[PDB]
């Protein structure tokens, strides 16, 4: 008999047959981590902050981002069913803005967009679509005359000379973009765009989003960009209100711009990201960049160009994680993938795209349809539409100028998901409890301690005082106990901190709790729980120049399995047609110091040992743990059975 | 003004998404000085924009450029091949990373180092190196990991 | 002080379940310029 190790369990899932996964990965992961220095051990759980004063009845028709005022980080958050605006402070507590408007009805969140120009927040819907309309002027067939292409009009209230564009021309616009100021008192209304002032429909034309309508909103070297399918509009050079030329005696610098574009069977921009010092525009089957120069843009120099031939998806706005950016992919009809491009680092603007879910061609359920950054923790979140109680999960890890990790993972919650945002190192979660949202937090990369108290191994946990063994049951689990969730509690002080603790009876009436004996009156936490599964990959056989031998004459007779920390955990080895092992381990022996009463049930350092008798690859592995233990793994070494009977060559 | 510094013998105030330059050797002089034409050493500046809000707190030179930082981006003024003009000032983006802003950047001759926050209650350390094949390109990477 | 010297010490515990700390807080200084170990492992069974 022989023995070996696994090299490592930082790689995440995979899906490909085993001859050819690589070094590291791994064959199911759910409410794990692949976390590096402290080992692949259980996610913490989520806490609870607040619940946002807003009703819903769906998934999808809530919109969250934040801004920045002074010194402080404010909360944006928008209803798009009843068109509502909602500005909160950066710890939940108290409400700097609530009004309604008309003008964000919309029917799902993805068709708001933001921007900022100089003091104040512009804030699109691309489900409206703008208008000209013409006010009451005293201009007659007020005399007017032209001179020269130019265009004079006779203010007889002075005997000036002013300009004027032309008979008939427009005065204003609807239905534009609303704004918000920020200079700290918050006051909503809507601009007064300017008409044509000078020039004439043969010199000064409509600046294009009249007929195609506005797609897309961004800021570009201090000017609005306004996206109307395969044409780009930006505003004058600092000011956000002026977007027809000025004047006609010349062609000045800072007069608003538009550019044209084309292409073989049709072109419609989406979205718009700078980055790496250019303007990014995204399609479906075409991707393009504004160039950037050693001068500023100038209406003679401002220009489209073509760059890859890619096919994208359009739900998702793309996301930024500092030396990369993200956009999502289909890969059919019923699963999404996921595309990353890096920009090249000896020349000017050269750009190059990458696959990075090939191996998972069917683990992401539907469409994208969120992304969200969070580059001071290494990694990132994704949404899905096939399945509203799930979030994806990625790491990655940078070393000079190559790419190391590329973890995938999962994970669960016991409410519908809606809507995710990150400020100031952390992401915050919503969910729909009944018609009410609530808020909570998971920060994988923080201590076991929180203000003296320890954290449990629970979701959307809250603190409670229990005495008499008798405590009311918190109005925001209430829904989930009645739907077949687990209810658990845990000690909150003292030595026995973080210790499991049960209960008896639940009044139906009142929903008054009543523990177990003999638990002393004091601070207690309460929560749900989750599962925590994984699967190792099964071994492999392979001779000095890596070539895979024995698949089908190799047999595996055991698992070694080293732990840092843990307690009792369930394991379960299964064949094609029968089950072979199953029952529950441990690493706590009753020699052990570490096992005393009043204590917590925990080994800083064992070892267990697994039976499997029978063929190597024809296995499947499962660990399975819901209690307020942990289960870190840090190596895994097995004994296989193989002996060959003859020389190779 | 949120910052000062000194860039092409120009007086710097930074005014959060603004940047203002005096005129060229003149530090008292903030306002264009005639209006007959359009004067090459006259004060300029620039405006920028982002998806959220942009205020820039620091500024250093290093590599021949002028460096900006603030919480959830970075920018940079290009040098070229002739001197800073009313015409030719411009702001660009190059980077996403999130970063703190108490603490003044530093510069130890080949590298130049800035805080960002690991959590509520621990910090980090990033650094930024130029590239050595051509202009002005940085690339950044994370040391305490 | 010592131009040059050794010290040896003794440990008899699994390897990874220990902590080694060395203090000195008085006028003379202390260099280190190697460390050695005796380790006892012994397998039993060929690998592949």
């Amino acid at each position: 008999a022989f023995d070996g190790s696994i090299k490592s369990l930082l790689q995440g899932v995979s899906q490909q047959v085993p001859r050819e996964r690589l070094d590291g990965q791994v064959s199911v992961q759910l409410n794990r981590l692949s976390d590096v220095v402290n080992g692949n051990r259980r996610r913490p759980g989520a806490r609870y902050l607040a619940d946002v004063p807003t009703t819903s009845q769906y998934d999808d028709h809530v919109f969250a981002s934040y801004v920045d005022v002074q010194d402080t980080a404010n909360h944006v958050i928008i209803n798009t069913e009843t068109g509502q605006l909602l500005v909160i402070s950066e710890d939940f507590s108290t409400t700097l803005h609530n009004s309604t408007q008309q003008y964000l009805v919309a029917s799902a969140a993805s068709a708001i967009q933001t921007a900022t120009l100089r003091g104040d927040l512009y804030i699109a819907n691309t489900e409206k679509a703008p208008t000209k309309v013409f006010g009451s002027t005293t201009q007659q067939d007020a005399s007017v005359a032209v001179g020269t292409f130019v265009w004079y009009q006779y203010d007889s209230a002075t005997s000036v000379w002013k300009e004027a564009g032309a008979y008939g021309s427009p005065t204003g616009f609807s239905n534009m973009p609303i704004r918000i100021s920020l200079d700290g008192v918050y006051t909503v209304e809507t601009p007064a765009y300017e008409g044509r002032l000078a020039g004439s429909d043969e010199t000064n034309e409509d600046p294009g989003f009249i007929d195609n309508g506005v797609t897309g909103f961004g800021a570009y070297q201090g000017r609005l960009v306004i996206l109307a399918g395969p044409e780009v509009c930006m505003s004058a050079a600092g000011n956000p209100l002026r977007w027809y030329r000025s004047t006609v005696t010349a062609l000045l610098t800072d007069d608003p711009i538009n550019i044209f574009s084309g292409a073989a069977t049709s072109t419609n921009f989406r979205h718009c990201v700078q980055f790496n010092k250019d303007l990014l525009l995204f399609a479906r089957s075409c991707q393009a960049v504004v160039p950037s120069s050693n001068a500023a843009i100038t209406p003679q120099t401002a220009q489209i160009v073509i760059t890859s031939g890619y096919t994208t998806d359009t739900l998702a706005q793309p996301g930024v994680v500092g030396r990369s950016v993200l956009y999502s992919m289909p890969r059919t009809e019923h699963f999404a993938g996921v595309l990353e491009i890096i920009p090249s680092n000896t020349t000017d603007s050269q750009y190059t795209s990458n696959d990075i879910t090939a191996h998972i061609p069917r683990y992401l359920p539907g469409r994208i349809r969120s992304i969200v950054s969070s580059t001071t923790s290494n990694s990132s979140a994704f949404i899905c539409t096939g399945d509203s109680r799930s979030l994806f999960i990625q790491d990655y890890l940078w070393s000079g100028d190559e790419k190391v990790q590329s973890a995938w993972h999962q994970w669960t919650l016991p409410y519908p998901i809606v809507c995710t945002w990150f400020v100031r190192d952390r992401v915050y979660i919503g969910m729909r409890d009944g018609t009410t949202i609530l808020v909570v937090t998971i920060e994988p990369q923080a201590g076991n301690t929180i203000d003296s108290y320890v954290r449990p191994f629970s979701d959307v946990y809250l603190r409670v005082t229990i005495t008499d063994r008798q405590f009311a049951l918190p109005t925001r689990l209430r829904a989930a106990v009645g739907s077949g969730e687990g209810l658990f509690i845990t000690f909150a002080d003292t030595s026995m901190g973080g210790m499991w603790v049960g209960y008896e009876s639940i009044d139906p009436t009142t929903y008054v709790v009543t523990t177990v004996r003999n638990v002393p009156d004091g601070e207690y936490f309460v929560g749900l729980r989750y599962t925590s599964v994984l699967s190792p990959t099964p071994p492999l056989v392979r001779d000095a120049n890596g070539i895979v031998i024995g698949t089908y004459q190799s047999l595996l007779v055991r698992y070694e399995l080293t732990l840092k920390d843990s307690g009792e955990f369930h394991a379960i080895i299964t064949d094609s047609s029968r089950t072979l092992t199953d029952g529950n381990y441990s690493s706590l022996v009753y020699s052990s110091t570490e096992l005393l009463p009043n204590n917590p049930t925990d080994a800083s350092l064992g070892r267990t040992i697994i039976p499997v008798r029978a063929q190597a690859q024809d296995t499947v592995a499962t660990f399975e743990a819901n209690a307020d233990t942990d289960l870190c793994i840090l190596d895994i070494e097995y004994v296989l059975q193989y002996r060959a009977r003859r020389k190779r060559i």
